[PDB]
């Protein structure tokens, strides 16, 4: 009843295009199942949001990646957030929600937005730049570990854990195996600068440890906790921007609206969001025997989204292929649904838009003028170079 299917979601041929290969997976029903890993996978809106939304039956806690915490040990202590159901969920969500809140974003707007201002000026100055190693990686790097509080030593880590973070979610293929391996330096970097000495007062993660006073969270549950914003974040930020900068340079007549009303920047970056889904892939496992779909799925089964499919899915869409900046975008899966929709959405939003704008009032035109690259990760899209041309306005 369940269609079979030998797509491999975490080969390279699928990374290079996923697209032919979502559809097939739309269009062979409501739930798949795939031989390669064997799992089964959910590529339509519907279902992709109605798994989300159904955490007692599709739940976290035996991990989010292809593992099972069940029958396999994970390669580090799992997320206090993100791999944990209500109730555990409940009070470090809380915390994370208060730390990321909307009254947090006033204290860091301006400095946010003055960097991004002074990066795409900057990078006026130099004409032809990589938009990816220049711009979607130097600006959040340049804002986001002063914001988190961090230390200067050390930071270098903070790009390959985030790498590895997200390779570890996948099977165990090449990508997760090469990652996994030799990551103890990494892991000892992020493990320290959890640690509350190690973290500027006022920044993310000393308000983090604050918290324990409260009793929302113990004083040994906080480094974990701060090791989550260590953790996502980042990759997810760079690749949304780089896909944007793609997207204003591949759709001109989208930059010039763009241009026209600056203050299309926040949904200009909402629709990248979608239109790429950084985070394109991770699981669930079934806590029942559960009828999806048409589908009777069995108990401890791994079930894979596509959010990046669902964010397409013309069913929902239209247009899906489209980077529309006025498109309604309420409603996408590129930041989840539900319980754990993403705690960090606000410093996402506030970055992309705060770039976006910097380019509608600083930048005329965008043109590509080199070689693409794309970045291979298990479960995140994103592009490795994107040597662009910037014309100033
Ligand atoms: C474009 C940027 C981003 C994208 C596409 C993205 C994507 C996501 C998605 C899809 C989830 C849901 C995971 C699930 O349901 O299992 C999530 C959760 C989460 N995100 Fe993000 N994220 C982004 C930015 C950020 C930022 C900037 C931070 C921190 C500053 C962050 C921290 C987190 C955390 C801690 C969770 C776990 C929330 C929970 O389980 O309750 N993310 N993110
Ligand atoms: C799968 C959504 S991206 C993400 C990665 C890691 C964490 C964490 O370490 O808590 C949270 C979210
Ligand atoms: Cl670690
Ligand atoms: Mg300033």
């Amino acid at each position: 009843t369940i269609p079979h299917l030998a797509i491999d979601p975490f080969s390279l041929d699928f990374f290079d295009d996923p697209y032919p290969d979502q559809q097939t997976l739309r269009d062979a029903g409501p739930v798949v199942y795939l031989d390669k890993w064997n799992v089964y996978g959910v590529a339509r809106y519907a279902e992709v949001h109605a798994v989300l939304n159904d955490p007692t039956t599709f739940c976290s806690s035996r991990g989010v990646g292809l593992s099972d915490f069940k029958k396999e040990k994970p390669w580090r202590p799992p997320s206090l957030i993100l791999e944990a159901d209500p109730p555990a969920h409940t009070r470090p969500r809380a915390v994370l929600s208060k730390v990321l809140s909307p009254a947090t974003m006033k204290t860091i707007r301006d400095g946010f937005a003055a960097a991004a201002d002074a990066k795409v000026d900057e990078l006026l100055q130099r004409g032809c730049i990589d938009a990816i190693a220049d711009l979607a990686e130097a600006y959040p790097l340049s804002v986001f570990p002063d914001a988190m509080g961090l230390k200067q030593e050390g930071r270098e880590h903070l790009l390959p854990y985030a790498g590895l973070v997200f390779n570890a979610f996948g099977p165990p293929n090449e990508l997760r195996q090469t990652a996994i391996e030799r990551s103890a330096p990494h892991q000892a970097y992020v493990n320290e600068q959890c640690q509350r000495p190690n973290l500027a007062p006022g920044g993310f993660g000393a308000c983090i440890h604050a918290f324990t006073d409260t009793g929302e969270i113990t004083p040994d549950e906080a480094p974990l906790l701060v090791r989550s914003l260590l953790s996502a974040g980042l990759d997810e930020t760079v690749n949304g921007i780089g896909a944007a900068v793609y997207c204003l340079a591949r759709f001109p007549g989208e930059l010039q609206r763009l241009r026209s009303d600056p203050t299309l920047a926040r949904n200009a970056f909402e629709e990248a969001v979608r239109f790429e889904s950084p985070v394109q892939t991770f699981f669930r496992t079934t806590t029942r025997e559960v009828e999806l779909g048409g589908a009777v799925i069995g108990e401890g089964e791994k079930v894979l989204m596509f959010l990046g499919s669902a964010n397409r899915d013309p069913r929902r869409w239209s247009d899906p292929d489209l980077y529309d900046i006025t498109r309604k975008t309420s409603g996408h899966v590129g930041f989840g649904s539900g319980v754990h929709m993403c705690v960090g959405q606000l410093v996402a939003r506030l970055e992309g838009e705060v770039m976006l704008s910097a380019l509608a009032r600083k930048v005329a035109a965008i043109d590509i003028d080199g070689p693409v690259k794309r970045r291979f990760n298990n479960t995140l899209r994103g592009l490795e170079s994107l040597p662009v041309k910037l014309t100033p306005a």
